[PDB]
């Protein structure tokens, strides 16, 4: 009854201990990760920037230019 | 009346808790093991660029310019 | 009121219990209803390439180089 | 013995207190964000739209307009 009581509540206790160090861990990581927001930002601008040179690379030119003579 | 009320409560104290565990450790597995969205909008990335490039240097819109000028590609 | 003392903590114990475990829901059922964030991604990939292959194939720039060229377009 | 009960009681009760808070941050931290369906929508937008407004500017005309607005 009374050991009853005393098991339970240390296993409460410890149980305890466990659930706060994983919610910690949970607080970590999402700390720690980038803004989605940001992620996207920056990597959309890398899909437009490397297309962008690609584009200004003018590619399709010099087919054109050998058919009028340049 | 005390220990017996204390006691009824704090088994279900208990009880709780041993769920509230289980599904906290849940969420940190399942944060845990996705992969950083970084990363994976990074190879999502490398295959957009990758496939309009294969587009653009196909040159799709010269062929109906060498025509009007009786030429083939 | 030592038993009372234990009374009154361990009911507070037990509504504080309440509450967090409804908010550990509420984050499970946040996490649990996203999509895969790499399916998604797949979505999106397809979309940004199509709706561009689809400009890039209409030959925007076409009409002003036949005109400088002298040629009606079709 | 009734005490050690006492005694850990109120380390059970003042845990859960500080738990009840960082699980509310966890919350409140998942809760500032939008999903991540509707950011790669607009993002995704941005980038078809200024690609766009690329290739309708047309970069690769100027080149030819002076080959053919000239003479051999």
């Amino acid at each position: 009854n009374l050991n009853q009581i005393q098991k339970e509540v240390s296993e409460i206790l410890s149980d305890q201990k466990s659930m706060k160090a994983d919610i910690k861990a949970i607080l970590e990581l999402l700390g720690s990760q980038n803004p989605i927001k940001e992620s996207l930002e920056t990597v959309a601008a890398k899909i437009v920037n490397d297309l962008t040179k690609l584009i200004n690379d003018c590619p399709c030119n010099k087919e054109i230019l050998e058919a009028l003579g340049t």
